[PDB]
């Protein structure tokens, strides 16, 4: 069991839209994609991970306003209506002095083990105001699973 | 065997203290938390990652003299002496401007396959001036080994 | 099968330099180091992860010029045409102001699980400019792949 996804912003839909059909991305073993979601095939341990890539405009009007790189998984489940924090990554961002700016970039990656159940729906949820953001040129910015 | 630790600052002993029994926390196969340190059951090749979460007060009277946001895994094997980094990672911290406000937000992750040996016992190393300000909040601050 | 490299900067060739026999770096299973590439033994998935530490003096003249960290795996591969990104991270480097010094300290850790073939061949591409501030020492900077 082991799928890769590379991921984009999408104009149409305010959403980071992962596939499984582009570029180094590939599934196996009953890991699969379905709706910007990873369905866990089995009960089991997986290893999962997620980078998201991302050139800030920064700017005085836009950091005067506090604004964080956060980079969550979520799981799903039809046990459950709402969603719940697998793990998340946060940062502050544009770590510079705002009337002279210039592009910031930054990259958050985080991975880890888990115990997830057969029917389990796995999706990430990065900062929305900074979703136009996100790169994707070389798997700048992905999420994977693997059975453990 | 895989096992997955979730830490916290410890006010009173003062330490980063890994946990197998709160969050996603678990331990399974053999591998087992004791005394802030994960206990390798078998020889064999092990992936090992660790996640520090950490938000700075900064100050300008905590900064000037340079502390610097460092993790590290340290691996004790009855095969050598004391101890010896299986790898470590390093950053500036508190780069936005001295007298202006607002917590700076910074995670850590790491995580590597290496050859361990039984009766290992693997610990982490962090900056101790940054300790008092490690964020626990559901697995932002995580341990974890899988056997390969 | 699985193999974990360290890394240092030559100062004799200007390069990035991967070595199989420092630290806690070995070698298992057919995959193997030949030049400042990793082989790959036959067809399969593997994890493949990188990190790459540095210290920069940092100064005024590579601020202006608005620098900024990179860290990929590419792939060489028979099946493709040239070398592919199998995974990047990109970063803003010295986000302080430049008359007053300290050196700056990042790093970029990548790792990702992907299909490859036997015989086929990752290497690193770090920011050329950036590679004399490398750091060789603990496992700060290191390459490894293993197979799932």
């Amino acid at each position: 069991a082991a799928i890769h996804l590379t991921g984009g912003y999408n104009s149409e839909s305010k959403t980071l839209d992962w596939r499984d059909d582009q570029d180094q991305a590939f599934s196996s073993g009953g890991l699969k994609l379905v709706n910007r979601e990873i369905i866990i095939p089995d009960d089991g341990i997986y290893f999962v991970y997620s980078q998201v890539s991302l050139h800030i405009s920064c700017t005085s009007e836009l950091t005067e306003e506090q604004v964080l790189m956060s980079h969550a998984v979520m799981r799903f489940s039809e046990s459950y209506g709402g969603k719940k924090p697998l793990f998340s990554a946060i940062r502050s961002i544009c770590t510079q002095e705002p009337e002279s700016e210039n592009l910031w970039y930054n990259t958050i990656y985080l991975g880890a083990a888990f115990h997830l159940r057969e029917g389990d729906r796995l999706g990430t949820d990065t900062t929305t105001a900074l979703l136009p953001m996100v790169e994707n040129d070389n798997g700048k910015t992905f999420f994977g699973v693997f059975g453990l």
